[PDB]
């Protein structure tokens, strides 16, 4: 089991870090969504899914930075919601095929009442995903940590 990133890296067999630079709309207003879908970013795939299945979940997600300190978030795993930072590991998702799979992650960060200005600085990082790594064949126990970096901006309107 391994991931990669679109025109990017690689976490190798065996878990690692890291980093991921990710386009955010420029202006946010509170009470709108900036969604951060890492989906079409993150791909990881089984290698051997004849034989094994691997389980994967975000067993934890952290706020860095700005979205720390000017923002309230929720965060979305195959499809079911949770708090964003998060309160406890998600269920697993199964990897069964050799063929590059999405890691089904999304951020919806929405910025709180004291946010005005740029909430959230260009190059800094505003998020930790942990992929948390299994399978159904020995004791392989493994985590892959998505550095999530700011590309841009984002300012909240006055
Ligand atoms: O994605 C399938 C698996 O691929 C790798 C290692 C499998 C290599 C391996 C080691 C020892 C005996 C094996 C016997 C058959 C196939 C692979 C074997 C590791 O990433 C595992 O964590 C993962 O679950
Ligand atoms: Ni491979």
């Amino acid at each position: 089991f391994a991931c990669k990133t679109a025109n990017g890296t690689a976490i190798p067999i065996g878990g690692g870090s890291a980093n991921v630079y990710v386009n955010l709309a420029p202006v946010v207003n509170v009470g709108q969504n900036l969604v951060v879908d890492l989906s079409t970013q993150i791909f990881c795939h089984n290698d051997y899914p004849e034989t094994i299945t691997d389980y994967v979940t975000l067993q934890r997600g952290s706020a860095y930075g700005g979205v720390l300190s000017n923002f309230s978030g929720t965060v979305k795993y195959s499809g079911s919601s949770y708090p964003f930072p998060t309160t406890s590991e998600t269920p697993r998702v199964v990897y069964n095929s050799r063929t590059d799979k999405p890691w089904p992650v999304a951020l919806y960060l929405t910025p709180v009442s004291s946010a005005g200005g740029v909430a959230i600085k260009a190059g800094s990082l505003i998020a930790v995903l942990i992929l948390r790594q299994t399978n159904n064949y020995n004791s392989d126990d493994f985590q892959f940590v998505w550095n999530i970096y700011a590309n841009n901006d984002v300012v909240v309107p006055t």
